[PDB]
């Protein structure tokens, strides 16, 4: 396989949703949707009075649903938050602009988004499709947490006060904005309750939003696979423009991220309305897309398989992950997956490798780690393999308290 594509969609679900999955299904391709549940509730700011039926058809055709936040942070964007706030944000354009603020309530809007999914879909959690418990992407920010060793934050995502193009704006890499170390907080406390989060390589996106209808100016199909072409093995999260789409710290050339390119995009770019001729001038341009990167000779795949699922009967070498009811884990030896050789929390075959702080089973620690555990957190001064015997608020030799 010359690579594997993950085309992930944020911001739904909205009226174009529908479009964009149908394009997607014609085309034998399964999207990743980055999904804001505020969409469902009618307040928004798009043409959203479709938003459950698009929900349900992601759903029942089988596309990944994760966790993209109840409302996309936009009640950080105004004053006080209700019904209009997307309107009013869309006015002033300040959705980078102190974006995060409160990381503890930034990061509970992502599990608002779940309460609202169940209410308005009971039935949402017997589909194994639904991964909105375990897969998020924070709003503005090319941020990863994949496992313990493979996280990245951007640095220059957001702001407190200037936009990246408005004159005087600075990005001091080791002072960032208030509203980034948030965004990072934020990373962290979902890590925490077990999501993973992926960034993107390359963003699908207008190549000009200077002029009257901007979506008019999304790359076309072929130029776009060059682009694709040149995110391969690139360590394209860090050289990716504008500066606050970078991702800062990425471990470039780490296994788990070669010959695969995650595609960000949008569904209200491929809709006929504000921003332009977004329904008959781009989803053309994605149905093409989908054929020639087949016919290059890239697959296409979904964000719950980036860190593969672990199947009975599949080879793995040593230091592979894999993830296992949503919990990643890293291979000790090379084998073949046997039934009773599942990765668990006191597998000799696994360790645990989450992106997750908070002390945990059956993690390979190295000295120089900080877990958190009961409320306290402990560096670890002996590497170790951890166990239910061994934690830190008794093992006063394996770990000192902190702070
Ligand atoms: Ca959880
Ligand atoms: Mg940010
Ligand atoms: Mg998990
Ligand atoms: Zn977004």
């Amino acid at each position: 396989p010359k690579g594997t594509i993950y085309l992930t969609f944020d911001d739904g679900p909205i009226n174009a949703s529908i479009d964009v999955i149908n394009v997607l299904n014609e085309q034998g391709v399964k999207g990743t949707f980055y999904f804001n549940a505020w969409h469902l509730d009618g307040i928004g700011d798009e043409n959203e009075d479709r938003a459950l039926e698009a929900l349900k058809l992601a759903l029942d055709t089988g596309h990944v649903v994760a966790n993209h936040s109840y409302a996309h942070m936009v009640h950080n964007c105004v004053d006080e938050f209700g019904p209009t706030s997307g309107a009013e944000c869309n006015a002033t354009g300040d959705h980078q602009i102190n974006a995060y603020q409160d990381p503890v309530y930034d990061a509970s809007t992502f599990a608002d988004n779940l309460v609202v999914f169940e209410r308005y879909l009971p039935n949402i959690n017997s589909y194994p499709n639904y991964f909105g418990e375990e897969l998020a992407r924070l709003p503005y920010t090319n941020g990863w947490r994949i496992t313990k060793d493979f996280k990245a934050d951007g640095l220059c995502a957001t702001s407190d006060d200037l936009k990246p193009w408005e004159p005087g704006y600075v990005c001091d890499l080791d002072n960032p904005s208030n509203s980034v170390k948030a965004s990072i907080e934020v990373q962290n406390i979902l890590a925490n309750k077990g999501y993973q989060t992926h960034g993107w390589d390359v963003d699908w996106s207008p190549e000009n939003w200077g002029i009257p209808m901007p979506a008019n100016s999304l790359t076309e199909a072929e130029a776009f696979l060059g682009y694709v072409d040149a995110a391969l093995n690139s360590c394209a999260p860090t050289t990716i423009n504008p500066i606050n789409s970078k991702a800062h710290g990425f471990p470039c050339g780490t296994p788990l991220h070669a010959d695969k390119v995650v595609v960000l995009t949008h569904e209200f770019l491929y809709e006929d309305g504000k921003r332009g001729m977004g329904a008959t001038q781009n989803l053309p341009k994605l149905a093409k897309f989908l054929r020639i990167a087949k016919e290059a000779g890239y697959v296409f795949d979904t964000i719950d398989n980036y860190t593969p699922v672990w199947q009975v009967g599949n080879a793995y070498a040593a230091g592979d992950y894999v993830t296992h009811s949503g919990t990643v884990y890293k291979a000790v030896t090379a084998h073949i997956a046997q039934q009773d050789w599942a990765p668990s929390s006191t597998s000799s075959l696994w360790t645990n490798a989450d992106p997750a702080t908070n002390w945990t089973l059956n993690v390979s620690y190295e000295a120089g780690d900080v877990v958190t555990y009961q409320g306290l957190r402990y560096l670890v001064n002996v590497p170790h393999v951890s166990q239910a015997d061994w934690t830190p608020n008794t093992q006063n030799t394996l770990f000192t308290a902190l702070s």
